[PDB]
This record gives structure tokens, sequence and C-alpha cells, in this order.
């Protein structure tokens, strides 16, 4: 018998006791159910409001019904988009905006119809796999078009009318299969060349210098006369070079996209968030694709028309799966000729799109090549001393390091943006190797594989070069010229140069380890096999000077002015006087500061994030830098004084005059005179801080519709059971990476460590000095000849060519 | 007009143009409508499904509406109450298990009525204020009951039934006022004594162990006879102790808790899954209690019944959270006399509970009172170094530490286990200062305050101590012996001890700043304060000599070994032979041993959890207690070999030997013979490892119905504004905590260091060592002397106390 339950959910305390020995008897809870009436006017209310429905209640059960259909339950999914469809359809009616009654009406109609072919093919008549609503891309006119504007020539289709559609493709590479399409496919227009704009958390004005640079190279392009030697020849030529050029901007996520960049793009015509919310009500859609062709005007020119797609993902991933979208999907449907990649807010000159063609036309076995990277106004405010040394550093870095290796036709490529590749020599091993990370879990491939972070770009250039059965290399365009901005401050260049850091050390390293493929499987010429054997051997002999560069500074500065204060060999003053309290002091006062500076950092390093740390990184910069700039005026003092002879002047020009010597060839030498005395008193810093910094914070990296009561019980331990075992896996996971991190880093502490102090104690200045120069000499000796090579290269070949 | 959309869902791919003009013209839409039958069939199969519903799917309906109301939308949470209400309406007839049904149809009567309660509220009948559903508890038979089991007096009621209740009260002050109860409260049981036992992630055997010692502790305090002078009397007198004493075992999770513990929970009839899935669907309950009177038999031997409450939080908080439920909502409400806290798997003596009310009773002044901590079976098992050492350090701190600080009457509580209050002195203030995390941000307390984590037990101590109007002391009970079980590896000890380490050193640290309260608002006797200044006086020299420990410990072992070898001042052996490179070869030894050790300890402590880096801690730690036994044994022949004197035998009892005179005046001398040994190895290790890695880890730490288009938009617009804004915070707050930890790190490690360089450069063996002497001989007679007043003071105040 049940208790007295009338009132227990009305009062705010009761007490019942429910015997659960043989249930209630039947004919008595029909009684009660029957006997309350306040039931009816609930009910009563309930239908009431309930009449009239809404768009948040209708984008609601949409939603509900894709996260059903995500879950493979088709019974609830049914019913909830027919309830979604039938709520957007009363709805439409009652809007006074005539966009948003034509989108919900259209929308309604869509999820209707998708309704039915969904309980078709629950019946059994139509026999699919995963089946998911039909794509359907809406093309609606711009809300903003400029009447005033001339261009070549424009149909009023593809002028006015911007397209979306809304793509639930989980791999990729089923793009093209899902049937999914392009406008320009469609069209028939059949695009050659494709660039590609990675995008994320960015303002609108980079945005907008990046597609006026892109619509100047396009008019340079169409404005060169036909039949010279040096003009380009078939889809680029002229008068409609706008047509075969297809320009992809990529972004991140909704989350995090400036709201400034959205109004932008939806000034230009390519993004609309009433369309947005709308047309992807059901869908569950992992990337929205607007398509249009804009047309840009600044001040009273007009510029060429530029095709565009933009991609915009709905959730938050890395850069590489902005590459992977866009290799994939895109390249293998639209199969261009070549493919270029560049980031956000890269302007570039009005001839670099043309060198990079013409190179790859002319050579036809350059696989991949990268253009110049150079830092905007570096004269302008030339008081800021970190510009000036990231100026020298990219200036310097370009002319001996690429030329170098472009002369052997190997390029391990800078981090960030302009660098283009044909779509013949990627297309298949290569991409599968770049994409490795993004298919395969990190728990797989190890640590090692996984702490190769932002470092795909040299994983993709030696997969071109080492690809089995094909001869590609790769090539350096030194008038390809493309300007960045670059970090103003001590903070962000920390942080950048932690990214470039971690990635350049393991890409070299795993590019070391396996050099044996180019001999063991790819198929070069003899001649090709020993140049690369002769850049492995001196590429082995830089990695290894450059692991031991924090020991080898710190011996040097050392040495030469505190041992030559002490002990008296410093040339231009003598130090035979003095208490020898003095002497000592300044060696114990060098010996303290640089071991307290060193551990200051590496505490700091270790332990925070680089940004409210400013003013100790700051004061050890500066201490640092004050070290290196009385260093070198001591070093320039002790030179001069010394009447000089072969070997010291022969030693001084290969040591300190290759910079200048090459600079003078390829021209920018007023550069370096302007910024050399500002990356001087950054040397200390840059090796110091960044690497600690670096290898510090290495660790940073990325079905029952009814069931029964048992059935609940069992799906929610298993659910519990599912999150505790991906818990688990996620801690071991993270254990493995810090734990390899923090072998890696003790290792290198403490070689250098050892190896300094095993230096200092067994060996005196004279017996370890000259070693030193002999090293530093051999290699900037062969960067020297690589650049000097690489120039008369690229000054005769033309001429030379006709014979070979 | 609308243009051929009839096939855009059902087809792969349908591109269509929508113009947004001037809107669809009427009478064509619903040509179209009525035009299509498919439609027709999908209505007809959902609505086939939907005829039969679902527990399911009346579980999520209600979820949803609590989901709903919670976001404080009336119209959706009373539809979609009333259709989940009348889906297990419908359901209930269904099942076949009576006990399912039965909560079934009361579940469902229970939600009809309070949404008739709900919708007399919309219609403004009723005037409330956040309208919730109503309290209900069930009382359901237990499942095991012993039929074969002797107790006392149990009323059926009472021996059968377990009681449930859902608590949504989200501030526990208001559990009394939204008309929660206790079962002891109805049945008219007022306890005079409340023990909490904390739990999270716990085997079965670590409670049911405490349920047993509690049983044992009840059954001696029953068995004691009356009318004799060491008796109590009163509610805890005997025959009836059971019933005034109340155990509250306070669950952090539902998703942490160990399967095994539910499972034996449930065989003691204290949980139940379906009564909980059942009951709580559509309250959205912060918290579930069950309540029960559990009679427990272990062998053939029945325990007494124990009064208990189980509440289970739904999410995972800090202990005290746990703490803030039971100490507001439970103590507010029952107003107990006394308030035990303990954790599990603490294992108390027979004798322990009847200590500590023995001590309250007597004293009247005691505002709170600690028990002894002891590991168990510290001699079983006597190979394990860290065992053994870690029973030596509790035995030396029990008894030194807190004999001196129980003379003064003012306790530092050690972290975990067995403290005991009185709900009078910690009522008001005091309690509302050891909850201020909990009740205000982070941001606003600051840094300082939120790294004082794990502290709190400090905080209320000295809130006691020092409370406004009043004069309330601490006690320590030597007899009351509570065991637990201690890691048995050096990682666990390591990250217990940060813990540990980092709480003790802020609350010291606030106890400091803040010790003026005593005398300017506190009204205490003048004896009481001049003793307050002498206590506060010694804790300043303690403090300061224990925050400079790794310093001075290097000191002494460099100086009296190796100084002692190098320089021919060890007695029994003479070093005025050797080649001048032996001694040099030991001393530098020593020194780069002891930096590279110190280098790879913060090295690892900073950069990774101390469990994948388990061999390179147990590796150092070999090293240091190498080192530290070896020296010992240089130390005792040093000593033995000096004729000795009255300033060296006076210097080496005040040293060394306090700890067996207190040990054998305490009658626990075996205890230090046998682990002593253990205890001296780890001292390097203890004070480097813990000491390091402590500061290292610092960081570580806790409306709109319907709408329209507009309206949504503004609405998504307004979260990802609030999400991002909720973000930033966060990332300040961050970056806040690890600032002011990276700071205190520098500090403490830059002091030791640069005191342990001065010392060495400008000071030698024989101007320091007689200063360190008198320091740790001072320290050392003060905590003698405190030991032995506490101990006269325990065994002389029962002969003496009939004076005053
Ligand atoms: O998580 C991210 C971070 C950046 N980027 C984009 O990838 C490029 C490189 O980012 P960043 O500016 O950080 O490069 P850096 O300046 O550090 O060399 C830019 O176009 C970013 O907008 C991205 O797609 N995802
Ligand atoms: O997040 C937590 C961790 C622990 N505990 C409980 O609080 C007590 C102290 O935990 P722990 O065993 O970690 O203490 P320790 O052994 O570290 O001193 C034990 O009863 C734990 O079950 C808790 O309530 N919440
Ligand atoms: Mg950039
Ligand atoms: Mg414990």
């Amino acid at each position: 018998p049940p208790p007295s339950i009338r009132s227990c959910g009305s009062q705010q305390y009761v007490t019942s006791y429910i015997p659960t020995g043989a249930a209630f008897p039947p004919s008595s809870v029909q009684d009660m159910i029957s006997s309350m009436k306040s039931y009816a006017s609930a009910t009563d209310l309930v239908r009431t409001y309930s009449e009239i429905p809404s768009v948040e209640e209708a984008l609601s059960t949409l939603d509900r019904a894709a996260a059903a259909l995500n879950a493979r339950r088709y019974r609830d999914a049914l019913k909830l988009y027919l309830e979604g469809g039938y709520a957007m359809a009363n709805v439409a009616e009652r809007q006074a905006n005539p966009k948003i009654c034509n989108l919900l009406t259209s929308k309604g109609f869509e999820t209707l119809n998708w309704c039915a072919r969904l309980c078709d093919w629950i019946e059994g008549r139509i026999k699919e796999k995963h089946p998911r609503p039909g794509v359907h891309k809406v093309g609606i006119p711009v809300s903003n078009w400029d009447e005033d504007w001339v261009g070549p020539f424009m149909d009023e289709e593809e002028a006015r009318r911007m397209w979306y559609t809304p793509v639930y493709c989980p791999h990729p590479i089923d793009f093209s299969n899902l049937g999914y399409r392009l406008r320009c496919v469609e069209t028939g227009r059949r695009p050659r060349l494709m660039i590609c704009i990675t995008m994320y958390n960015e303002g609108p004005q980079q945005l907008k210098a990046t597609l006026k640079k892109l619509a100047n190279n396009l008019a340079y392009l169409k404005e060169q006369m036909p039949g010279d030697e040096k003009s380009l020849t078939g889809a680029f030529a002229g008068d409609d070079v706008w047509q075969n050029v297809l320009v992809c901007i990529v972004a991140d996520g909704r989350e995090q996209v400036h709201p400034k960049t959205l109004d932008y793009l939806e000034a230009i015509g390519l993004y609309d968030e009433d369309l947005l919310t709308i047309n992807s009500a059901g869908i569950g859609a992992q990337c929205h694709l607007f398509e249009h062709t804009l047309q840009l005007s600044v001040n009273g020119k007009c510029l060429l028309p530029i095709q565009t797609v933009f991609a915009l993902k709905e959730n938050k991933a890395s850069k590489l799966d902005s590459h992977h979208w866009y290799f994939n999907a895109f390249a293998e449907q639209i199969q261009p000729e070549y493919t270029a990649v560049m980031d956000v807010g890269t302007m570039l000159t009005k001839s670099a799109l043309y060198h990079l063609l013409f190179a790859f036309e002319r050579n036809h076995q350059i696989g991949g090549a990268c253009g110049q990277l150079t830092v905007d106004n570096p004269f302008e405010n030339l008081s800021n001393w970190v510009i000036s040394a990231q100026h020298f550093e990219y200036k310097i870095s370009n002319i001996l390091d690429k030329s170098l290796e472009s002369c052997f036709g190997f390029i391990s490529v800078l981090p960030g943006a302009f660098s283009a590749y044909r779509y013949e020599a990627i297309r298949g091993a290569p991409l599968d190797a770049y994409f490795q990370t993004l298919n395969i879990e990190l728990d797989v491939l190890g640590p090692f594989i996984g702490n190769m972070y932002l470092a795909e770009d040299r994983i993709l250039s030696f997969e071109v070069v080492a690809r089995k059965n094909c001869n590609w290399t790769m090539h350096y365009v030194k008038d390809a010229v493309a300007r960045t901005d670059v970090p103003h401050d001590l903070v962000g260049l920390i942080s950048q140069r932690k990214r470039w850091l971690n990635g350049a050390f393991f890409a070299t390293l795993f590019s070391i380890w396996n050099w044996g493929r180019i001999y063991s499987e790819s198929k070069h010429t003899f001649v090709r096999k020993m140049a690369f054997l002769v850049f492995y051997v001196y590429h082995l002999l830089y990695t290894a000077f450059g692991f031991f560069l924090p020991a080898n500074l710190y011996l040097a500065l050392f040495f030469i002015v505190f041992q030559g204060f002490q002990q008296n060999r410093l040339e231009f003053i003598d130090t035979s006087e003095y208490s020898q309290t003095v002497l000592d002091c300044a060696v114990y006062i060098y010996n303290f500061s640089y071991l307290f500076g060193l551990l200051m950092l590496i505490i700091i390093g270790l332990g925070n994030n680089p940004k409210h740390m400013k003013l100790t990184y700051y004061f050890v910069g500066a201490v640092f830098g004050l070290m290196m700039m009385l260093s070198s005026l001591v070093g320039a003092g002790i030179f001069f004084s010394t009447p000089a002879t072969v070997h010291s002047i022969v030693v001084s020009i290969l040591t300190v005059g290759v910079y200048f010597i090459a600079s003078a060839l390829h021209g920018e030498v007023h550069h370096i005179f302007m910024t050399f005395t500002h990356y001087t008193a950054l040397i200390p810093s840059f090796v110091n801080i960044f690497t600690i910094y670096s290898f510090c914070n290495l660790q940073d990296l990325s079905e029952t519709e009814k069931g029964d009561f048992k059935d609940v019980i069992a799906k929610r331990r298993a659910l519990e059971e599912l999150r505790r075992e991906e818990k688990e896996r996620v801690e071991n996971r993270k254990k493995n990476f810090e734990a390899f991190r923090t072998n890696v880093l003790l290792t290198w502490a403490f070689s250098n460590l050892i190896f300094a102090l095993f230096v200092v104690y067994f060996a005196s200045s004279s017996t370890y000095m000259p070693v030193l120069y002999i090293f530093v000499a051999s290699l900037n000796t062969c960067r020297l000849l690589g650049s000097i090579g690489h120039w008369v290269y690229i000054h005769t070949e033309g001429l030379r060519g006709r014979v070979i």
C-alpha cells in the first residue's frame, strides 16, 4: 500500500518510507492519479505556452539532433530533426526581415527532406553507409558592393553573389568523395597556383596588407610584355593571370578570431553571421567555407579581383591541421601545379611571385623554393636594439646559410612564411610523412617524434629531397623578398625563439639520423651523392660546434679578457703593477657574476612564463650586453696594439670580415654596417637565454535507444571506466614527454659544464685559443665559399645555360 | 519566387540561390508544403516509435529540466518536468522488479506534485523566492541484515531501514533553513560528540579498520565502572554511550571513489545505486546523504552499533570543502559539545577517546587537543630505512615539539588526522577565518593567503588561541595514540612532505606576522601574555635557524670532516704526510659532488613530477646517505679520540643526548635506539630534497524563454565575451601565483648560497664552529626543558590540582 505521499513535492520537507518487498497493489495508483486536478492546470498552462514556437528553441533542437546523430542513435535524431524542421517552418512566417525569412524557409524545407530520406533509410528501402544530411551550398547577394569599381570582366553571378557551405568531412582526404565542390571547379576554371594564408588571432591591418600585396603581385604579373626572353609564358602570361590564382584563407577557430577581423571580412563580402548561424544548425559541421571573387579598392586605385576561399574551422587546432585541410582537400580536388604557403602579415614585393614562378619554370628540377625574409622598416626607429639585432640576424642567416645550403640543393627552411612547392614532388610520401602526427597518436610515435614540434617544414624538405625513385632538389631565390613584422621586446623574442629552437634542434637530429636514405632509396647522380656527403660532413661539424656554444663563449671571454688583465696579456696596458688583489677580484667577479646569472636564468626559464619576469630578463640581458661590449672593446684594442703578421691578419679576416665581404659581394652592406653594433651586444643573450629557455620548456606540446534500468547502470559504469582509462593514458603520455625533455636538458647542461671545467683546469690560453681560432676560421671559410659559389651560379647560369 | 529546392536534403549535393531582396510571396509555400507526402510517413513512423517511453528518456528529460531550472527559465523547466513525470508514471507499470516499480511510482508522483506547485507559483497564487522541488527523504529496507547479531536494543525502524536524501544546498550555512533534517534530530536523540572521517580514493580495508577501531573505543567507554575518580560522568558514562556519538563519513566525489569501497559501503547498508539514480533525477543535488545505525560484526564478536551519516558529494573539491559541509551544516544543526576530526585509515587505540574527553572535561580551559601520531607496525619490516626514519621523526617531533608548545598552551598541529575541538571556542570567528578561501576568490585575498594551502589547521589553532574576549588554550594528550600508514618509498614521501612544508612555512609566517592579536585583542592573564612573549622569541629564533639549514649543514660537514682531513685536524689519524694532491682532491671532490647533486635536484624538482624520476632521486639520496654516514663515523672518531673536557662533554650532551634523555624520561627509548641509525642517513636527503621540491612546486594550487534572432545573436556574443574574460582572469591569477613562488624560491636559494660563500671565504673553522655549537645547544636545551616541564605537569597536576 502506497503511503500518504499526496503532498511530498509541494511541501518543503516530507519523510516517507517505501516498502520494496512486494510492490504496490493495482487499482490504488489509478485512484490517486485520477483524484488530482492540479495536473490538468499544469498541462493546460504548458500547452498554451508551447503553442507558440521560437527560433532559439528550433536551433537548440537541431543542435541536439546533430549530437544524437553523431552518437549513431537514429530514432532520436529523426524525431528531433522533424521537430526542428516543423518549428523552423512555422517560425519563418513570423519574421519581418526578408533575408531571415528566406533562410529559415529554405532550412526548414531542407531539414524536412533530410528527415524523409532518413526515414527511408531506416525502413531499409535505401541502403547507404553512415547517412548524413545532404550537402547544400547557398549563394546570397553581398551586402556591400562597390558600384564604382573597374575590372577586366565579371559575370554578375560571380561579381555580386557570395557562396557558403558547411563541411562535416572528418578526414580531409574524403572531401571530394562526400560530394563537396568549390566554385572554381564548378565554373570550369582550373587555377594553376594556390596560396594559403594561415590566420589565428590577428588584427585586420595585417590581412589587409597581405591582400593588397598579393593584388600588387598579380598586377605586376599582368603588366609584363610578351615575347621577351625573361617573360613567363602560358597561364601566368598576361590579361588573365587573376583567373589562374586561388587564395585560401584558413582560420584556426571561431572562438579565437579577432572580432574586428570578422567585421573586415564581412565588409569585403567574405563572411556573414546570420547565414552561418542558420544554415549550419543541424549539420554539425567541422568547418565552414565561404567563396567569393573579392574586388579590393585602395585609395583611388582599383586592384585586380582575387578568387578567395575563406575556411573557418569550428574548433581550435594547430597550424599543421590548417595545412592538412588545405593540402589534402583543396589540393587533391583542384590538382594545381604549384602551391605557395605564407603566414598572415607577410608583405611581398611586386616581383616575388614572378621570381618564384620563373625559377620553377626554368629549372624543372626544383621541388621547392623559399624566398628571402626581411624585417619591415629596419632603419625606422633605429634606436631599438632588438629590431636591429633581428635585422642583422636575418640578413646574415639568409646570405650565408641559405647560399651555402642552396649550392648543394638542400635547404632547411627557416620557420615562418613564404615557401613554395610544386604539387608533383610532395603529393605522395612526403605529405604522408608531413602529417604523421595528425594521423597517429603520440603514444605510438614516441617522445622523440612528438618533441619535433613546429619543425614539420624541415621534415617536408628532407622528404622531398630524399624521395625514392626521384631526384628533387631545393632552391633559394634571393629576389623573392617578403617583409614581416618582428617583436619589439625581449619577451616575445624569447617565446618565438623557444618555438624555433625546439623545432630546429629536433629536426636537425632527425635529418642527421636519416641522411642514409638519400643513398639507399633516392635516385640521384653520383656527383650529387658526393656533394651531399660533403655537406653531411659539414653539417655534422656545424651541429657539434653549435651544441657546445655557451662553453666556448665563456672560455673565449674568460681567457682573452680576464686572463689578459690578470696575467698581463693585454698589449695596450701593463698590469705588472697593482696589489694582486684587484686582479683576482676581477677574475672572481667575472666568475661569480656569470654563474649567478646562469643560475637565475635557468631557474626563471624552467619556473614560469617569461611575461611577468620582464624586469629580471631585462636586467640579465643588460648585464650580459655590457660585458660583451667591454670584451669587444678590449679585443679591438688588443688586436690593434699588436704590429700584426700573416697569421693574425688571415685569422682576423676569416673570422670577422667574412660577414662584410659576403654582404659587399651581394650588395647588402649598409645593413650590416648599421646593425653590427646592435647585434654584437646581444650574442650572450641570444645564446644563453634562448637555448636555456628552449631546452627547459621542451615539455610544451599538444548507442541504445530505449534500454532498461540495468542498461542505464551498465552504460554509466562503462562511461566512468572509459573516462578513467583516458585520464590515465594522458597522464602517462605527459610523464614520458617530461622525462625525455628533462634527460635532454640534463645531458646538455652537464656536458657544457664538464667541458668548461676541464678546459679551465687542464688547459692554458696558449694551448686552447689557436684551436678555437682554427675551428671558427674553417667554418666561416666554408660559409664564405658557399656564398661566393651561390653568387657565381645566380649570375652565371643565365649566360652559360646555353651549353648545359 | 522560391527556387527548385524540392530535392535539396535528399540529394548528395545541391546548389541553390536564395534572393533576400523582397522575401517569398505567399500562396506558393503552402502548395509546396501540401504537395509532399513523405513527411506524413516520417511523422507516422516517429509517432509509432514515440508511443512507448523508456526509463533512460525520462531520466534525461528530468536532467534537462533540472539544468533549465538552474538557469532560471521556468516555462521550459515546467514543461520538461511534466514530460518526465508522465513518462516515469507510465514506465513504472512495465517494470518487473518490485523495488524499481515502487521507486519509479513514488518519483513520478513527487515530480507531478512539484509541477503543480511550480504552476501555482508561476500563476502568482503562491509567492516564494527561488522555488525548488520539495525535500523528500526515502527510507528503504537494507538489502543485507544479520539475523544473528546481539546489541543493546534496536527499534526495528532504526535497525532495518536506511534513509536517503539528496541535498541541493549551495551554501552549507543554509542547510537547516531549506528544511533538511537528520535522523538523529528527528528521533529525539541529541549526540554530544561528532567524528568526521574524510575519504577520497581509498580502499575498503582502511575504512573497515577505522570503523572497527571506533567501535572498540565505544566499547571501552561503555565498560568503565561508575563512581571512580577517573571515570567520566554524564553522557559518556556507560550503557548508552553509542547514542551520544555520531560519525560522519564525507566522501570527496562520486567519480574518484574506489568501486570496492562502494561495494563495501553497500554491504554494511550505507549505499544503494538504484535509489541514488532514481530519487536524484530532477533535483540536481550538490550532495547525497545516507543515514543508518550500522551494526558491525568481526569474527565471532559483535561490535556496538554506530550512528553513521555518509555524505557523498557529486563533484570533487578539497578536503576543506568537506570540512565546510561537515562543520557548517551538521554542527550548526545538531549543536554538539565536542567535534573530532580524523582521516580515513587512522586506527585509534582503545583509550584515545577516553583520554580526549577526560582532558576536555577536567581542564575546562582547553579549546582544542591533539593526540599522538604513530607509525603502524614500526618494528615489522625493519629492513626498510624510510619507515624507520619516519618513525623516529614522528616520535622525536611529538615528544620534544609537542611538549614544549603545549607547556605554553599553543600548538601548531601537524598535518593529518585526530584533532578534537569543542564547538564553543570555534563556532564564530575562528571558523569564519578557517573557511576564508572557500568564500572569497583568490584574486581578492592575494598570493600570500592563497599559497597558505593545506595549512588551514594552523590557522584554526591560532584563531582559537587568539580569539577576542576569550582565553582558550590548546593541549597535547600523550595517551591518545593514533596509528597511521606511511609511504614506503621516497617518491610518496617527497610529495607528502611537499604539501606539509608549503603549508607549514606559510602558516608559520602568518602566525609570526599576526602574533600581536594575542595582546591587542585577546583577554588572557598577564602571566599568559608574558609566557606567550617568551615563546614568540623562541619561535622567531627557531624559524630563523630553520631557514638557513642547508647552508649550516654544508658548512658543518665541510669544515669538520674535509677541513679536518685536508688541514690535519682529525685526531685519530695524521695527514702531515701525503702528496698535497690527495687532500685537495678530497676537498674538490666534496665541493663538486655537492654542487652537482644540488643542481640536479633543483632541475628535477622544478622540472617534472617525482614519479618517473625515481632512479635519479634514489641515486642522489644514496650518495647523500653514504656521505652522512661517513661524516658520522668521522665525527664519532674525532670525539672519542679527544681526552675530553667539561665544555666538550656538556656540548656533546646538550647536542646529541637530549633525544635519548627525553625518550628515556617518557619511556619511549627503545624506538630511538632502533631507528636512530636509519634516521641519521636521511638528514641531508630530508633537508635538501624536501625543502627544494617544496619551494619549487609552490605554484600548485586550486534567462529568456522564446527570443528572436537578434536576441540569439546578442546572447551568443555575450557568452563569448564572458568566456574570454574568465579565461583572461584565470591566466592573470596563475601568473601572479607563479611570480610570487619564483620570487620566494630565488630569495631563499640565493640567501643560502651567499651565506655559505661568505662564511667559507671570510671565516675559519675556529671562529665559526663554536657559534654553531652554541646555537644548537641553546635550542636543544630549550626543547629539553619544555619536555621535562610537560612531563612534570602531566605527572603532578593530578596530585597538586586539589589546591589550585
Ligand atoms: O595556434 C596557432 C598559432 C598560430 N597560427 C598561425 O600560424 C602562423 C605562425 O604563427 P606565429 O605568428 O606564432 O609565428 P611566429 O611569429 O611565432 O614565428 C601565423 O599566421 C598564425 O596566425 C595558427 O594557425 N595556429
Ligand atoms: O583531494 C583530496 C585528497 C585527500 N582527501 C582526504 O583527506 C585526507 C588527507 O589526504 P592524504 O592521504 O593525501 O594526506 P597525506 O597522506 O598526504 O598527509 C585523507 O582522508 C584523504 O582521503 C580529500 O578529502 N581530498
Ligand atoms: Mg607573423
Ligand atoms: Mg592517510
